[PDB]
């Protein structure tokens, strides 16, 4: 069972709206954040795990049996703040890879949860870094594309073995390089 890492084009490609919110959804929820608590991730979007939906989970403790698992399907960011706050992401499709993004520090969304039903948030702190980090996925941008050119440049090397190793495992040429 296997998390999507960079250059695969799958997080890059379209995600499509989900239209159906049956048991199907459940488990792959389900099986979406148990790979998160096994990776020791604080969320997850779909496209990481090979499906090409708008969908997110994520728990801001990261920890079992803490926080809540928040769940977001077909959101969109409705503002986000002026303020802008520096953190250290990392990211599961970039193993090992650490770097500071900056980001507003909260969102208003507009999104669904796991029956169906729309509903509108605030968000801030850790919980909007999580999800703007997801909604990035959900939208083919990757957390690279946010980071500054000096930051960029520190990762530069470490993106590249990414892309050699996808080379190796492919015999193609990686899809997208970072040197762009
Ligand atoms: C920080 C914004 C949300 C990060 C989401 C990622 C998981 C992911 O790639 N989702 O798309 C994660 O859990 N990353 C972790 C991460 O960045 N963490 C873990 C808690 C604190 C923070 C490091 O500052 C580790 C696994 C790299
Ligand atoms: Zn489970
Ligand atoms: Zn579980
Ligand atoms: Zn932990
Ligand atoms: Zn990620
Ligand atoms: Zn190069």
């Amino acid at each position: 069972m296997e998390i999507v890492e960079y250059p695969d084009p799958i997080l890059r490609a379209k995600n499509k709206r989900i239209d159906i919110f049956d048991e199907n959804l459940k488990n792959l929820v389900d099986a979406m954040f148990d790979v998160m608590y096994k990776t020791d991730g604080i969320g997850l979007s779909a496209p990481q795990v090979g499906l090409n939906v708008q969908l997110m989970v994520f728990n801001p403790a990261g920890e079992p049996g803490e926080g809540k698992e928040i769940v977001l399907v077909n959101p969109k960011i409705k503002k986000y703040s002026d303020k802008l706050v520096p953190f250290d992401e990392g990211c599961l499709s970039f193993p090992g890879i650490y770097a500071e993004v900056v980001r507003p520090q909260s969102v208003k969304i507009d999104a669904r949860d796991i029956t169906g039903e729309r509903f509108s948030i605030s968000l801030s702190r850790l919980p909007a870094r999580i999800f703007q980090h997801e909604y990035d996925h959900l939208e083919g941008v990757l957390f690279f594309d946010r980071m500054t050119d000096q930051v960029l440049d520190s990762i530069r090397e470490e993106l590249e073995a990414l892309e050699k190793k996808y080379e190796e495992k492919t015999g193609l040429p990686s899809p997208e390089r970072v040197e762009a």
